[PDB]
């Protein structure tokens, strides 16, 4: 019941850019605007150009009145920190821009989130996101290409709250600032980048006439997450019969390879060592997409999928493309005892890819059903870490450690514009 204080909510409907709060706000989105696949459904993408922009006319209900509480939440995707970024080193530029000689602004700036409000005497109060690539990269580093969701409460004469993903990050005392209403439009735009090559992807932006307390933040949050679907490293729906990188949680730059073990008749996958890159010498990335490597590319099969999307519990086949024919499974039992996986035209017990976290988490875990040896997927403990069946994780799932949860959790990854190496 959020939605009784909903104003306005930005979004795509039936191929076009409108207010879905049902308030028919009006916009002028310009032919610079893009409409692309998103997290949920369609999103909006914002390119560097002068025909990149959606106005939107302000109207009572849309007001930032000295005596009027508000919230302002959005999904958003900003491409990944790169060499390109670093001719804007240090200088904020305009996402969303409501501020004349006073208001508010959305922008960005070194990687991070600048939230601006400046009132009618020049009194300023910004939130600075201060995250680092090293210590957030996963969770909330905002120039990721990861969906991060975005919530600002201000409670005007008290504070105004940053959020991402549901988390309070910053807050800041609001009490000196008197009005900062205008007459002035909303403009969602990028302004002010050097960096032409930057592109946004923004989604239910939305403003509501109240300011949500924190556990208010953290139902809005969840209620993105309603369904039963998985996700991509990105955080968009898992598919089926789509070509990923897969990933383990524990060494995100390490490449899924495999080896063919003449002893045995076997080919084993394997997580290798970390493979990073510099941005610049202070940070350090992970490759994902591994180019002009060994790296072994997957698609996720099951014959009786209902439509594209992989949900939580479904039982299905993970193909590895680079031998078309092989499958990640157990070796025969008599064979070979041990808990080992390896790839295998011969189906041997049944894959699971299921979430014991909660639905928000942009990783899976992956249980096996095997006569002798059930388990979660994991990697064992280096040159590179062989992937193996857990019984000891499975049964003691809810006691482990952060190391071990972390060894079980599983990334699917497609190439992105926004993620480039």
């Amino acid at each position: 019941q959020l939605k009784d204080n909903l104003v306005f909510s930005l979004g795509v409907e039936s191929d076009k850019i409108k207010d879905l709060s049902g308030n028919n706000t009006n916009l002028e989105v310009k032919t610079g605007v893009q409409i692309v696949d998103g997290r949920d459904s369609k999103t909006i993408r914002l390119n560097s150009n002068e025909n990149s922009s959606i106005i939107v006319q302000k109207n009572e209900s849309i007001n930032f009145s000295y005596f009027s509480d508000f919230t302002i939440s959005f999904w958003i995707r900003v491409p990944r920190l790169n060499k390109n970024d670093f001719i804007d080193l240090g200088i904020e530029y305009d996402l969303v821009n409501n501020m004349d000689n006073q208001g508010w602004k959305i922008s960005l700036k070194d990687g991070n989130l600048v939230w601006r409000m400046k009132d009618r005497f020049g009194k300023i109060i910004d939130i600075i996101t201060s995250l680092t690539f090293s210590n957030s990269f996963i969770d909330k580093y905002i120039s990721s290409n990861i969906w991060r969701h975005i919530t600002i409460t201000v409670n005007q004469l008290k504070d105004c709250t940053l959020y991402i993903n549901g988390d309070k990050i910053d807050s800041k005392s609001i009490n000196e600032l008197r009005g900062i209403d205008n007459n002035s439009p909303i403009i969602f735009k990028l302004e002010g980048n050097r960096n032409k090559n930057q592109f946004i992807r923004l989604d239910q932006f939305n403003i509501y006439q109240r300011a949500l307390n924190e556990s208010e933040v953290e139902m809005l949050f969840n209620s993105y997450f309603n369904s039963n679907i998985l996700r991509d490293f990105w955080g968009e729906p898992l598919e089926y019969n789509k070509s990923y990188y897969m990933i383990n949680q524990a060494i995100l730059g390490g490449p899924l390879r495999s080896t063919y073990k003449s002893w045995y008749g076997e080919y084993y996958p394997y997580i290798s060592r970390m493979r990073t890159f510099n941005v610049s010498s202070f940070i350090l990335i992970p490759y994902l997409y591994h180019k002009g490597s060994d790296v072994e590319k997957v698609k996720i099969i099951n014959k009786n999928n209902v439509d594209k999307y992989v949900r939580k519990n479904d039982v299905a086949d993970v193909k590895f493309e680079n031998y078309g024919n092989l499958i990640l499974t157990l070796p025969m039992y008599s064979k070979i005892k041990e808990r080992y996986m390896v790839l295998n035209e011969g189906r041997n017990g049944d894959l699971k890819l299921i979430q014991l976290q909660s639905n928000d988490k942009y990783y899976c875990q992956i249980r096996i059903f095997e006569m002798y040896r059930n388990g979660l997927l994991s990697i064992a403990d280096s040159s590179g870490w062989y992937l193996y069946s857990s019984g000891w994780y499975l049964d003691n799932y809810k006691t482990l450690d952060l190391k071990k949860h972390t060894k079980t959790n599983w990334y699917f990854v497609s190439e992105d514009e926004g993620w480039k190496e």
